[PDB]
């Protein structure tokens, strides 16, 4: 979408366009899934070397 | 060996006979090997449940 009227007044910080976030939003959620996983994995292993 | 003279005088605690000790000495060393093993195994696991 192009959410602004050609010739109008916009405020700095105002969304002017919207790029299809479909995949980006997808990769991001994907990434976080992975991190959530590995993070735990690590935190656990950090106590195993300890012993 | 039967280390005493038939008809002699013996003192309490005096060895009178000697049973062949080869395997006994062997089973004993064997046993100790095992213990040394399991013991460690346990002592370690005792700190793992702790965490």
């Amino acid at each position: 979408k192009r959410l602004f009227k050609e010739g109008s007044d916009v405020k700095a910080g105002q969304q002017l366009y919207q790029i299809d976030p479909a995949t980006y939003e997808a990769d991001y959620q994907s990434a976080q899934a992975n991190l959530a996983s590995t993070q735990e994995q690590a935190q656990r292993y950090k106590l195993l070397v300890a012993d």
